[PDB]
Formats: C-alpha cells, sequence, structure tokens
C-alpha cells in the first residue's frame, strides 16, 4: 500500500504545516501536524475542556462506530513549553489513502494555552519512533510504525512547501518530486529522533566549513537551531542583526536581503534560500524581523526544523537500520 497526502502552511509565514487525516467511522477530517520530532497521534476532542478548544475541529469518538476506548490509558506530552494530556481511543486512521485499522487515537482532556490560540491544528500525528510514545501503562505505536509492514516499502517523505503546499507520500519515493541524486546518511534512534550528522555549513558564497553537526530532522519544529558559533558566523553576514535578549533570539533589519545558509548531507548540499530565513516583524508593524536560524544553546540538541527541511526532499527510510535521504529540489 500507499498514501499521499497535501500538507499546507497553517499560515503566510510558514509556522507549521497541516494535513488532513481522516479518523473514524464515518469518517472525521481533522488537519493534523505531522511532527517528525514526536511519537503521540493526539487529537482535540469531545472531551477537551470547552474553555480550551478555540475553533478547531474536534474528534467525537461516540460518533465513530469504530471507536474503542483503550481501558485504563491515558497520556501526558509537554514539549517549546506547550503540553497536553487526556485518554485514549483506538479507531481507523486514514492519510492520503492509507489506512491503519486499530491506531491509538490519543484525545486530549486539557490542552495549554498555546494549542487552544493555534484554531488551524486539530492535534498532532508523530512520526518519530514508537519508543518516545507517551501513552501509559502501555505504550503505543506510530502511525507509520503500524502501517509499515503493509506499505511498498518502509519508508515515508517531506516535502515541504516554502509559502506553498507540498506532499507528505508514505511507502514509496516520488522519482519526480527532487533533482538529482537522494544522498543517505546515518540515524541514531537512540534518543528516539531521527538524529543524524550533517557534515557542514556555509553563508553566502562562502567556504563550506567541514564540521560535523549532530541533530534531529523535525517537521513540528518551525526554525533551524544550530551551534552558537554556526548561527553568530551567520548573521554576523547580515548588517544591523544582533541577538536580542528580550525577542528571544536573532532579530534583523527588515530591510535586509538574507544571505542562504548551505548545510551538507555526506558529500552532498542543500541551499536554503535567503528569503526562507526572514519570519517577519517581531510585532505588528516592527521593521526588526525575527530570524529562522537561531542558537540551539540550551536546547541541548541541534533542529533541522522546517526551514531546513523545506529546502530538500525527504526520505524517513524506517528499514531494519533506520536512514535518512535528503535531495535538492
Ligand atoms: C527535542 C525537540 C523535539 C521537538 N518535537 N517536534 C519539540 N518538542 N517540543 N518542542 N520542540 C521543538 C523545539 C523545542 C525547543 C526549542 C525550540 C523548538
Amino acid at each position: 500500500s500507499t498514501g499521499s497526502a497535501t500538507t499546507t502552511p497553517i499560515d503566510s509565514l510558514d509556522d507549521a504545516y497541516i494535513t488532513p487525516v481522516q479518523i473514524g467511522t464515518p469518517a472525521q477530517t481533522l488537519n493534523l501536524d505531522f511532527d517528525t520530532g514526536s511519537s503521540d497521534l493526539w487529537v482535540f476532542s469531545s472531551e477537551t475542556t470547552a474553555s480550551e478548544v478555540d475553533g478547531q475541529t474536534i474528534y467525537t469518538p461516540s460518533k465513530s462506530t469504530t471507536a474503542k476506548l483503550l481501558s485504563g490509558a491515558t497520556w501526558s506530552i509537554s514539549y517549546d513549553g506547550s503540553s497536553s494530556s487526556g485518554d485514549v481511543y483506538t479507531d481507523t486512521v486514514s492519510v492520503g489513502g492509507l489506512t491503519v485499522t486499530g491506531q491509538a487515537v490519543e484525545s486530549a482532556k486539557k490542552v495549554s494555552s498555546s494549542f487552544t490560540e493555534d484554531s488551524t491544528i486539530d492535534g498532532l500525528l508523530g512520526l518519530a519512533f514508537s519508543t518516545l510514545n507517551t501513552v501509559s501503562p502501555t505504550q503505543q505505536k506510530t502511525f507509520f510504525d503500524n502501517a509499515k509492514a503493509s506499505l511498498d516499502s518502509p519508508v515515508f517523505t517531506a516535502d515541504l512547501g516554502y509559502h506553498a503546499p507540498g506532499t507528505y507520500n508514505f511507502g514509496f519515493i516520488d522519482t519526480t518530486a527532487y533533482t538529482g541524486s537522494i544522498t543517505y546518511t546515518a540515524v541514531s534512534t537512540k534518543q528516539g529522533f531521527w538524529e543524524w550528522t550533517s557534515t557542514g555549513y556555509a553563508v553566502g558564497s562562502g567556504t563550506f566549513k567541514s564540521t560535523s553537526i549532530d541533530g534531529i530532522a523535525d517537521t513540528g519544529t518551525t526554525l533551524l537551531y544550530l551551534p552558537a558559533t554556526v548561527v553568530s558566523a551567520y548573521w554576523a553576514q547580515v548588517s544591523g542583526a544582533k541577538s536580542s535578549s528580550s525577542v528571544g533570539g536573532y532579530v534583523f533589519p527588515c530591510s535586509a536581503t538574507l544571505p542562504s545558509f548551505t548545510f551538507g548531507v555526506g558529500s552532498a548540499r542543500i541551499v536554503i534560500p535567503g528569503d526562507y530565513i526572514d519570519f517577519g516583524p517581531i510585532s505588528t508593524g516592527s521593521s526588526s524581523c525575527f530570524g529562522g536560524i537561531q542558537s540551539s544553546a540550551g536546547i541541548g540538541i541541534n533542529i533541522f526544523g522546517d526551514v531546513a527541511l523545506k529546502a530538500a526532499f525527504v526520505v524517513f527510510n524506517g528499514a531494519t537500520t533506520p536512514t535518512l535521504g535528503f535531495a535538492s529540489k
């Protein structure tokens, strides 16, 4: 089997991407944030505290003839400071024509304010390794983990758009969706993430610096978080850019034209255009703009979030030894 679904930015800044997901019988379609950095499929629901729902579409398990309460099971996740928790159903879940029966659907009883305030995101669909799933007392599998054995090939791909729709495919690699070749690189699953090591970077037309940068491929993170040395080298090329303690990261004059940023994947190179690094005014009407490359110092891990991933066609290879692949597009 295969599946193919379009993923759409939630706003004009590409803050996150939503993908329609069919849950239950008859189908209830919710727009979920596919997150390769976490491992829970959770949804706003008829059980979510009413004051914490503000425009989201909810899952109502009592209206699904295939929903079954997973007795005794609860979940709770803390992400960036946001959080959510609740109970668990199993139900039929379909993405882009690929169906899993008996998928754990984590129904929120509580969500934190940042979820409530984002009317466009009806929940998360985790695509990291199932060892990070939070369901207790019996940990549950991700959608991909449940689908894997049925897929034509045990893979999914992320093809995120810049200010435009893109695609998540399951079970096949669309050879028309990228240019050149896919370069594969080793993954460590020891922290539950799609963790890999970039071979270095360049700023604009500058010379490539060969250096190992260990980080995660995370579709659920907006920005690119890298070591402070790398980030300082980038922003030094932008007149007037500065790290602002009060704003919480590097800011730059909105009048600037930003340089590109290149990252290494083996001997291959992925180029992030400068415009992908502009996240617009820090507050409405300001002429100070927020940067899309930020320090990972104090996160504890480097994060190749959407800023980086949307410059590439990315293969999440869930073979017995997982690997990642990157191609230009
Ligand atoms: C180890 C990160 C996992 C990641 N899952 N999408 C996440 N989970 N919660 N937030 N993120 C992103 C983030 C965290 C800290 C600072 C900036 C971005």
